[PDB]
């Protein structure tokens, strides 16, 4: 599954190396998100099985093509902190344990909604 | 100023047409931010003079190359709400009146920091 694999590349990191700003700066490069300095990207620290389950009965519909998780997930959200959109890109990390919203297609996670949840 | 003009294209809208989801969807296209569905982008509803002043004495240093405004600004933050990164792109709007963080170069606004402020 192409879109599922792309989602994993962008958002899945089961054993994160530190969850700090350096982690974000390294991972944004390693996962190919710095062609321009992408402003927001969240890495999820949990199993692929648990993330995928959000697209089934362990998620709730959250408007068209979105599902919100019924369970909290450990996450690290990387946000751009520089003045230039050209790499190298500087990031701040924000750790969280919260419900997450994902875009689903035919039972598979294909996107991560990066908007604010409170 | 090329980078200043780019900033204005991306972030300046003095008389916004409605500040709702449709506003976001229209403006993200009009301001050329939907080649892929950019996940977050804020439009500022104030004068160019007031925004620029953030890069001077009406801002405070907020870490390298960033300044936080001393005054609140009316803003509409557009966030992607779809499962696909390919246009057409669907958005939600979030209106705010808050301090804003911008990236400055030689006294000119050149970037908008899209991270969470509380
Ligand atoms: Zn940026
Ligand atoms: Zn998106």
């Amino acid at each position: 599954d192409s879109r599922y694999t792309k989602f994993l590349t962008q958002h899945y990191d089961a054993k994160p190396k530190g969850r700090d700003d350096r982690y974000c700066e390294s991972m944004m490069v390693k996962r190919k998100l710095t062609s321009f300095c992408k402003d927001v990207n969240t890495f999820i620290h949990d199993t692929k099985n648990n993330i995928k389950a959000i697209c089934g009965k362990k998620g709730s519909p959250y408007g068209r093509n979105l599902r919100i998780s019924k369970s909290h997930f450990q996450v690290t959200t990387c946000t751009h902190k520089g003045r230039s959109p050209r790499p190298p890109c500087r990031y701040r990390a924000s750790k969280g344990f919260r419900y997450i919203i994902i875009g689903c297609e035919n039972g598979w996670p294909v996107h991560f909604d990066e908007s604010f949840i409170s």
